[PDB]
């Protein structure tokens, strides 16, 4: 199934997450994106940050060439990295992502994060103290540049990521706004279910897209190792045993039933294929309330550096 976006385009409600940490060779992104398409994924989530748009694009082209899909069957998302928020940098960044992926357009272009960073070639510009260097940019002007990308046909839809309510409001209340964001891609799972943000987005016809919906990759660079492991949650495990599914499938289906579009990363062929079985079963209303009770305001991504950013969304 798809959801209709507020610009009239459609987005598949299950997306494939493509990030893998730099210790994973890029050949793997090419391989698993092909497997995801083979399994039935049609929404593919990538980004300049991920250093994989070339491989993801090669996988899409290879599946088009063997007649598995057509380009119009694939919903490809890329994201503007935070060193490219200054408005004159936005369209060149998108064109660069398109050249690397060898695509004519993206289905969805997002502002990856509101936390602007010093412009330059470094993804993570850092000073002599090791501190990543922030930049100050009016994100309304970034948004104006995103809108020009949509008008040029390089992005079919535009949206944001990691925005809070106040940041969304800043865009929605912008004078002369042309296009609302179609979505806000945010961390969302049973330990951080974003019910308030979800209700706000629903009222504005903005789709919430959940990342780390399976509890994140627990990268030691971003995730406290003492944080509870989502997929070992005793409630999720009990519902998995009742439904003869897995905890991951319960976590994904939870999002689908509350009107959230859900991403799932896996670089494992069998788990990739497993995740598409989220469409095969339903949670009861009692099950959904049980999962609603798991919320702990737990954001897996927690960097203290970034907690000092003026646009940090969890302040
Ligand atoms: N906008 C942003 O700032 C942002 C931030 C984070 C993520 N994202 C996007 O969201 C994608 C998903 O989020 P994420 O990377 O944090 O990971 P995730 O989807 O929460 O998955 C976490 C881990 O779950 C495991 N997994 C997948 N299916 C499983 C299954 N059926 N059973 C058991 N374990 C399973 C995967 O390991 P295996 O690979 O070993 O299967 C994966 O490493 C990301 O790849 C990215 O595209 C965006
Ligand atoms: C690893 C590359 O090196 C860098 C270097 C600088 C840098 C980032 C990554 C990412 C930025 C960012 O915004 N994230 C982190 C993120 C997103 C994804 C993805 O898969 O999309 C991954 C792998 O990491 C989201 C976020 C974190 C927090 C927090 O609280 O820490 C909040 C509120 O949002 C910050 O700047």
């Amino acid at each position: 199934q798809c959801v209709k976006l507020n610009d009239g385009h459609f987005m598949p409600v299950l997306g494939f997450g493509t990030y893998a940490p730099p210790e994973v060779p890029r050949s793997k992104a090419l391989e698993v994106t092909k497997l995801a398409i083979e399994a039935g994924f049609r929404h593919i989530d990538s980004a300049h940050l991920y250093n994989n748009e070339e491989q993801v694009g090669l996988a899409i082209r290879s599946k088009i060439a063997d007649g598995s899909v057509k380009r119009e069957d694939i919903f490809y998302t890329s994201k503007l990295w935070s060193t490219f928020h200054r408005p004159e940098l936005v369209r060149p960044a998108l064109e660069n992502s398109l050249k690397k992926a060898q695509l004519d357009y993206v289905d969805l272009y997002l502002i990856h994060s509101p936390m602007s960073l010093k412009p330059g070639e470094e993804l993570s510009p850092t000073d002599e103290n090791g501190k990543v260097i922030f930049d100050i940019v009016d994100l309304c002007t970034t948004w104006e540049a995103m809108e020009k990308c949509k008008d040029a046909g390089l992005a079919k839809s535009i949206g944001v990521s990691n925005f809070n309510r106040r940041q969304l409001e800043m865009i929605l209340n912008k004078p002369g706004l042309k296009y609302k964001p179609v979505c806000n891609q945010v961390e969302c799972h049973p330990y951080f279910n974003r019910s308030k943000l979800l209700d706000f987005c629903k009222s504005k016809d903005i789709v919430l897209v959940a990342y780390s919906a399976l509890g994140s990759q627990r990268d030691k660079r971003w995730v406290d190792p003492n944080s509870p492991v989502l997929l070992e949650d005793p409630v999720l495990c009990a519902l998995a045993k009742k439904h003869k599914r897995t905890p991951a499938l319960i976590a994904l289906r939870y999002q689908l039933q509350r009107g959230v579009v859900v991403l799932a990363k896996s670089y494992n062929e069998q788990r990739i294929r497993q995740n598409v079985q989220v469409f095969e079963f339903q949670l009861t209303a009692e099950d959904m309330k049980a999962i609603d009770g798991l919320d702990r305001n737990l954001h897996y991504f927690n960097s203290d550096s970034f907690a000092s950013h003026p646009n940090y969304p969890y302040s």
